[PDB]
């Protein structure tokens, strides 16, 4: 029997795994660029490999940055302190190839001009999206994802499971259902957990604690059952992990960063950039409105989009799919984004207070669905 | 009125990012071609005056990654320093760590174009090969090889299908040379470009069109953005529609499931709405540790299918055979012709296996 | 007072810095290597770099 019903599956990473090892790299390099210069222009590229940590891209900015000190000081916190490891920050390659930003791009785009006049940094889409089905507005499934990651991370760094290492991955299938519009999730069907990790342990010491120390104390029961599969270091011998043998790139988790395959994206990429590049801003933008509609009652889930031209301020445009979850026509709640939302970057900017140097906090466990984040926050509408 | 807009971008081959997934696909194609068996994993970083290849490759091919890398910017465009990039000069790195011998996958199609796909992102994908064109005729002699573009298309919802009415907002960004005046760059991207793309019926006098609208564009390539393999999945694929679970094409041999998979899907995606069972269909293939077959398919045709999901389901399960290695067998993955799907998006093209439409039989 | 230990590498394409530096300065690595190689002669593929 079957209804309707289907499967739906969202992966997260540890702050080991190379991908994320760069965005959190290149988000390091961009908060140490505004703390001393917050109109910095920010687009640092980070590569890890084997032993190497390459910078690539283009600052202009008035702070005294030591680029050796904030790659390795980063790499320290993430983990990787000694060859058992694979990594070490005190002996690792840092290479950097890092240039102003191009004069054509400046002049282009924000080059005097009043702040609220300054042109998008680039073209792209930016996709929003929020869901009633979480207290947070998130897909569960990345939710859950995410959050066994972080309790990894946790658990490793206050030495209660000492074995641990840096790189992880997750993956969440949960069984959902389709609510006129909504969803609904049901129950969790499978969890992957594959962790980096010590010469010593034994394998089911791990798997033991995997259960009853990591997804007992993130998943709630009400979605656990005697069905459930779980997959707990289902290779065996994931001793080799972190760059070592491996290559990663900032901006190749964008889906992990956001909605874990839910609502849509439109490509770029956040870490390493500073507010100009419309890429984050206008995605954070985007994030707040689809969760605004959702927490202000005006739909049960909701996908948002929005589109610039380099050196343009005005968004070239603006759309509202509700999923029918809305007494309310999606042109009416457009009417409703626009009277209440400015997302021009040089307004974004202000309002989402993107100059503050907080942004390696959003390299890891996802860019949306947590406290503190100002976009996380949503604005009481007028209509 | 039931009308909503849509924008999806493309990108042209001297992009960045574009060039470096070219080149990835290129060292692909260059180890499939002395050893079909080849395991490769391939990333590629660019910036001035620098080409980087890394990642794990198991083959015994040997590979002249000079020649390749050289070869693929040269037919790129860039050969000189005048245009920022020059394949005679520049620096190839090598740092690849060669030896000798799951998931969640989208696929989409809509019959709004015949090549069943939607009309933002084939008009996107078609400006910039328009403009390649152009440059290499020597029509247009000013254009150099990095460019970009984005298309606004105003749709009607039509019970589940999705109707374009017009072209809303154009944007063109392309490389130039020192000579050229914007009017004239304007002009031509208007009447020479844009017009010989986009059909008639779609543009009208309230199209808005930002053409050049940063006023500069001369420093281009690597050298105004520094580009990276994996970083245009969205144009790789449906420019916002469909869904997409995260994983990059380039630089990946056909054993990576996050690419072969993804043609697979959108190869059932293509073959329903051409068999017209569907106007419009998004399938899911969940697959899963331990099972050959697919663990669970999902298929949300939007109401615009006669046949119900479970209906369609069988169909799929007695035309197609969604196993890994049954996938590359049949849409023939071990040749070397990954560095062509590289640029101007890898779904859309009649070129391509996975877009020749499977006959079904139900 | 800087301490300075600079090995420099050159070949097609490259200027690689390499070394040892404990400085109060503030030294623009790009611009100082460019205007060098620009005072060598060395500014169009032409010349070979
Ligand atoms: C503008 S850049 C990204 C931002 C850049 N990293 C920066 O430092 O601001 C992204 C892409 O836009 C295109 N581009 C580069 N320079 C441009 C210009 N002056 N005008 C319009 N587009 C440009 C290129 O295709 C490039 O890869
Ligand atoms: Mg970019
Ligand atoms: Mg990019």
């Amino acid at each position: 029997i079957e209804e309707g019903t289907f499967l739906f599956t969202s992966e997260s990473v540890g702050e080991g795994h190379p991908d994320k090892i760069c965005d959190q790299i290149s988000d390091a390099v961009l908060d140490a660029h505004l703390q001393q210069d917050p109109d910095a222009k920010v687009a640092c590229e980070t590569v890890a490999k084997t032993g190497m940590i390459l910078l690539a891209g283009e600052i202009t900015s008035r702070a005294a940055v030591d680029y050796q000190k904030v790659v390795r000081e980063a790499v320290k916190h993430i983990g990787y302190d000694d060859s058992s490891k694979g990594f070490d920050y005190k002996t690792c390659n840092v290479l950097v190839a890092l240039e102003q930003q191009s004069p054509d791009i400046a002049q282009g785009v924000h080059l005097d001009r009043n702040e609220e006049d300054i042109g998008a940094g680039d073209q792209g889409l930016m996709f929003g999206y929020a869901t009633d089905e979480t207290e947070e507005c998130m897909p569960l499934t990345i939710v859950l994802a995410h959050k066994l990651n972080a309790k990894l991370a946790e658990l490793r760094r206050n030495g209660t499971l000492p074995w641990l290492r840096p790189d992880s991955k997750t993956q969440v299938t949960v069984q959902y259902m389709q609510d006129r519009g909504a969803v609904l999730p049901i129950r969790v069907h499978t969890i992957v957990i594959s962790v980096q990790h010590d010469e010593e342990v034994c394998l089911d010491e791990m798997r033991d604690a995997l259960k009853e120390k990591v997804i007992k104390a993130v998943v709630p029961a009400k979605y656990l059952d005697e069905d459930t599969i779980y997959h707990l270091q289902p290779s065996g011998r994931f001793v080799i992990g972190g760059p070592q043998g491996d290559a990663g790139l900032t901006g190749r988790k964008i889906i992990v960063d956001t909605y874990g395959g839910w609502g849509a994206h439109g490509g770029g990429a956040f870490s390493g950039k500073d507010y100009t590049k419309v890429d984050r801003s206008a995605a954070y933008a985007a994030r707040w409105v689809a969760k605004s509609l959702v927490k202000g009652g005006l739909c049960r889930r909701v996908l948002v989009q929005v589109s610039y031209a380099i050196g343009v301020s005005h968004p070239l445009s603006i759309s509202i799919f509700h999923y029918g979850t809305s007494q309310k026509s999606e042109r009416e709640l457009l009417e409703i984004v626009k009277k209440n939302f400015d997302l021009r970057p040089g307004v974004i900017v202000r309002d989402l207070d993107l100059k503050k140097p907080i942004y390696q906090r959003t390299a890891a466990y996802g860019h949306f669905g947590r406290d503190s984040f100002p976009w996380e926050v949503p604005k009481k509408l007028k209509y």
